[PDB]
């Protein structure tokens, strides 16, 4: 595809192939903590990843995805703002060219070093491809990464990246437990939004955790050693694969806390 993260095909250009890029429910957004409103209707998140079955990790040319067997009916996100049950299909990250940027969501304009997205689809639509065509099709759990102590549960991910350095490379990645990527608190903000890469479909209930996970400088530096390009082609480090905050328009960000 033509789209990427370059000066001539990056986020500012996506609207030409995907006009929904200038839509009413685009993601990510800045979360203004002044105005985000606490909503007591909001239930605790239920994240059930004990039966989550990871399969493989793939460099797709703009990030790396860890893919799951989404036939596992117990590997589910539910509760919080959601009706029904959502199955984990993949996770990936967004990160920067340095520690001071990389997240897609911001909090009072603050950018984090990276952001993790755990992507789930609504079982009522049968599969992912059908779910993304519906406003309540996906639930994406977003988790900020900041630099400090190391996150032990991330280490298997960062250590495998050397073997998937270029576009198209993959590695077996079984027995990875995504519970090791979760912070202590499941306090969250939620709002209706979109995929943050093309096709940018407005099909996502976003659930963004308030508490970042801490990862070490070295862990996040390994992300930046990946390449956008395929093998044999001219080296281009995979960095700044984040879409900037988009207009909130007529949406309300709700907080599950305070
Ligand atoms: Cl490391
Ligand atoms: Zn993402």
């Amino acid at each position: 595809h033509h789209w990427g993260f370059g000066k001539h095909n990056g986020p500012e250009h996506w609207h030409k192939d995907f006009p929904i890029a200038k839509g009413e429910r685009q993601s990510p957004v800045d979360i203004d903590t002044h105005t985000a409103k606490y909503d007591p209707s909001l239930k605790p998140l239920s994240v059930s990843y004990d039966q989550a079955t990871s399969l493989r990790i793939l460099n797709n040319g703009h990030a790396f995805n860890v893919e799951f067997d989404d036939s596992q009916d117990k590997a589910v996100l539910k509760g919080g703002p959601l009706d029904g049950t959502y199955r984990l299909i993949q996770f990936h990250f967004h990160w920067g060219s340095h520690d001071g940027q990389g997240s897609e969501h911001t909090v009072d304009k603050k950018k984090y070093a990276a952001e993790l997205h755990l992507v789930h689809w609504n079982t009522k639509y049968g599969d992912f491809g059908k779910a993304v065509q519906q406003p309540d099709g996906l639930a994406v759990l977003g988790i900020f990464l900041k630099v400090g102590s190391a996150k032990p549960g991330l280490q298997k991910v960062v250590d495998v990246l050397d073997s998937i350095k270029t576009k198209g490379k993959s590695a077996d990645f079984t027995n990875f437990d995504p519970r090791g990527l979760l912070p202590e608190s499941l306090d969250y903000w939620t709002y209706p939004g979109s995929l943050t890469t093309p096709p940018l479909l407005e099909c996502v209930t976003w659930i963004v955790l308030k508490e970042p996970i801490s990862v070490s400088s070295e862990q996040v530096s390994k992300f930046r050693k990946l390449n956008f390009n395929g093998e044999g082609e001219p080296e281009e480090p995979m960095v700044d694969n984040w879409r900037p905050a988009q207009p909130l328009k007529n949406r309300q960000i709700k907080a599950s806390f305070k």
